[PDB]
């Protein structure tokens, strides 16, 4: 574990990350996909061997030794706000219990059912909040990447008032 495990934000490209995992924002089909998804198959294309997975759940594929956690948030297109809400808090508890298997002490993180599958609608707070639910309890620094300037202000704010 880390030894004063903490919550960063940076705003950069999440292939770029300076952890020992990554989250992927996958898709259930285990294509490249755009966004984060598209940015993780040109850093780690290897880790899309049976990545499919269905939505709620999280599956980790290794490129090399560096762990690829394929984290499948629902989307809000598709789902209703109850069943997305339930299924996007489901695949952050995945991603929790994938960390701890994984005994590593830091992972790069995005917010899951933001972008894309956000069914047009601004989740940070909700996506945030699920993913606090679930890697509070994990001793791994956990650093969320994102693409927005005011993304990072107010994740940064977030992540700062609880401390
Ligand atoms: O997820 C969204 C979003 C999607 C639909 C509606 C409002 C939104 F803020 N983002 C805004 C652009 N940067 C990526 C994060
Ligand atoms: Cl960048
Ligand atoms: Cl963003």
């Amino acid at each position: 574990g880390a030894m004063a495990p903490s919550y960063r934000v940076k705003r950069m490209d999440i292939a770029k990350n300076d952890e020992e995992c990554v989250v992927n924002a996958a898709n259930p089909r285990g294509l490249p996909g755009d966004g984060v998804c598209k940015a993780v198959y040109k850093k780690w294309p290897e880790s899309f061997k049976n990545s499919a997975t269905p939505v709620g759940t999280a599956k980790t594929v290794m490129c090399g030794t560096y762990p690829v956690i394929h984290a499948v948030g629902p989307n809000f297109s598709n789902y209703t706000e109850s069943e997305g809400d339930r299924e996007l808090a489901a695949a952050y508890r995945e991603v929790a219990k994938e960390v701890t298997r994984l005994g590593v002490n830091s992972v790069a993180i995005p917010l899951l059912s933001t972008g894309v599958y956000s069914g047009g609608k601004d989740r940070l707070t909700q996506s945030l909040n699920h993913l606090f639910t679930a890697m509070d309890s994990t001793d791994a620094d956990v650093v969320i990447y994102c693409r927005d300037k005011e993304w990072e202000k107010k994740i940064s704010e977030a992540i700062q008032m609880r401390t």
